[PDB]
């Protein structure tokens, strides 16, 4: 157990939820898009 | 104390969180849909 | 440094983003309604 | 490595994700003004 790969493992999950949150606020953006127009 | 366990304790919360974010994507799939075909 | 405290401390940073989100969820359900009953 | 450098650089990367996800409730929040007014 190398604590510099768990260190390594733990900010790549991170940075796969950070991305996943990205794509939820891109959602977002689409539907007040949607919306902005449509009203 | 093991790391290990630590390291799978850790994956395992940041799983939760994924499927967390996962459900509040769809929730808005669901809205987006509700408003596309109303509006 | 007691690696279990970090792993409390972890833990805790966890279930503070858990609520968050849930928390987001729940005004996701509010604008649901919103439009729901409106259109 | 040093685990309290590794303790500060997660409880960093939590901060960051929080902050997101705050970003991402002000964009709700914004959306359901658009649509509080228009509707
Ligand atoms: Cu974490």
């Amino acid at each position: 157990m190398i604590l510099y790969d768990l260190q390594q493992n733990l900010s790549s999950s991170h940075r796969a939820l950070e991305k996943q949150i990205d794509t939820l606020a891109g959602k977002l953006d689409a539907l007040t898009e949607l919306l902005s127009t449509a009203l």
